């Protein structure tokens, strides 16, 4: 009766499989530059997660840390280096910048074929005009969780509650690659609770610890949880752990999207490597 | 008690009225390049009537019709010669295109400050990323005349029926923008009349005449008819007219949808040439 617990580990493992299978047949290794500036402490941690599982890869991965007060032209000066750095495949920034600091222009700034975040507006638009490119690693990595775990995506309803640059909107442009009927939530959706009931498949990313309740859950529901709220030197996730009582699975904080969106960021600096070589 | 009907023709009209207003402020005045390979009769009238208008309005509009069989090779030259050519704001290229030449390809080699149409994917990605743009033309009409009528869009139920790219994924963008719900539904949608049922704003764009019947609609419900289906020497929407009995407005066809599309290519085409100049 109880939910299943999708963990991200064990899908997250198929992909580096895949990954170290295909650098065997490569001459070269896939190059990573991640951009920190300055010190908060959830951005460090992020990027010396990424770093380190870029290592254990075996990519050459390297981090750039930057003082926070770094001029936001020092900023580009640097991008622009790395964009012409033949030796660097994925450039990669870490957000949120300081706000003397134009996000959009720095990220506009990063060459799309070494966009391994996806946020460039091509490859923004190439998502959504149904081409190739790089698309944001959360999203890529809830579509590839529930297609590990067997869902076939064909025809369900999915609710996307949250409509960021960085999950929803990306996640509901690749659900619809994947033939979904796609509902996208927000905050000012009214009687939220009522469309969440419509889920066959729910995705939740609003950073609101255990929001979501049983009573908004369809019986029988899929549940990915992406948010990670840290509270009480725990990390939380946006469902409310009693969902487990009506959901058929969910994925548990942490250990559930979070692996995915690392996955699948090695999986995207393999694909920008290739798509210069 | 029957549904009012939402006419594009004044909606038009004050699109028009602006544009209008807001050349006589400007030293120049705007230029429209429109392309057609072959003598599709469809294409033919539609860029007849996006001449018509342009030049109606002091548009300098200029047709180039080219032979089917024009090599894809040339389409690109000609179109970067019209990117080179500082005194053309627009570029629109008629679809469809003939089978010997990619699309996508063409498309995307319209300078994107040119691209009246807002195919191209830094366009589109501006779209979706919440950032500045040419945004494409039906979808700017469809927004524009729900809120010319009056509609608050914070907060409603909309559904789209049709994912294309040149209508349901860039509406669905839009009215993300104006804080709608929006559910894109689509040829594997299963139980589509239920999907449809939720919707206060129903905007359907799937080419079939008369599809949408009135038990597919929710008392009271606003219905966008996209649909332009040419059966018996008429124009058939995709809603049946019987939709009127239950929706509290009913875009008609021909009138609704298509006066607005024209008016916002006209729009596009000034906004072009002031992002330039
Ligand atoms: N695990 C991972 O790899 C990963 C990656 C990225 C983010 N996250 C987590 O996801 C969370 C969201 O961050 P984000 O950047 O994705 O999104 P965001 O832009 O910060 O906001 C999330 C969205 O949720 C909606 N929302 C917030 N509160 C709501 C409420 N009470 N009811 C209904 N909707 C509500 C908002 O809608 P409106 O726009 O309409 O206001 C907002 O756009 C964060 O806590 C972050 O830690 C995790
Ligand atoms: N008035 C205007 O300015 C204007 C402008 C453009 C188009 N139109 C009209 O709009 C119509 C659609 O053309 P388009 O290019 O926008 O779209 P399209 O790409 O040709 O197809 C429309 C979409 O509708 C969906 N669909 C088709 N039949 C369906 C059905 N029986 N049940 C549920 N969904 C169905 C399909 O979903 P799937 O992708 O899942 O198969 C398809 O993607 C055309 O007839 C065209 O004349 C009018």
């Amino acid at each position: 009766m109880a939910a299943q617990v999708l963990s991200g580990h064990e899908a997250a493992e198929a992909v580096y499989e895949e990954i170290r299978a295909r650098l065997r047949s490569l001459s070269f290794t896939p190059s990573l530059r991640v951009i920190r500036l300055g010190e908060d402490p959830a951005s460090v941690a992020y990027v010396r997660l990424k770093d380190k599982r870029a290592r254990a890869l075996g990519y050459r991965s390297q981090v750039e840390v930057y003082p926070e007060d770094l001029p936001e032209e020092a900023l580009l000066e640097r991008i622009a280096a790395l964009n012409a750095d033949e030796e660097v495949d994925g450039i990669l920034v870490q957000l949120p910048l300081p706000p003397h600091i134009r996000t959009q222009r720095v990220l506009e700034a990063i060459h799309p074929l070494k966009d391994v975040d996806g946020f460039h507006p091509l490859n923004v638009g190439r998502l959504w005009s149904g081409g190739k490119g790089l698309f944001p690693c959360t999203p890529l990595g809830v579509v590839r969780l529930l297609k590990h775990y067997g869902v076939d995506l064909r025809g369900k309803e999915v609710v996307v509650v949250g409509r960021s640059n960085i999950v929803g909107k990306p996640l509901a442009g690749l659900l619809l690659r994947e033939d979904a009927t796609v509902t996208l939530a927000h905050s000012k959706t009214q009687d939220l609770p009522e469309v969440t009931r419509r889920a066959q498949v729910l995705v939740v990313a609003v950073g609101r610890p255990h929001l979501v309740r049983k009573e908004w859950v369809r019986e029988g529901a899929i549940v990915v949880d992406v948010g990670v709220n840290r509270v009480e030197g725990r990390l939380l996730g946006d469902v409310h752990p009693e969902v487990a009582e009506v959901a058929f699975a969910l994925t548990p904080v942490p250990g559930g999207v979070g692996p995915m969106t690392v996955a699948m960021l090695m999986g995207n600096t393999l694909e920008a490597a290739l798509l210069r070589r």
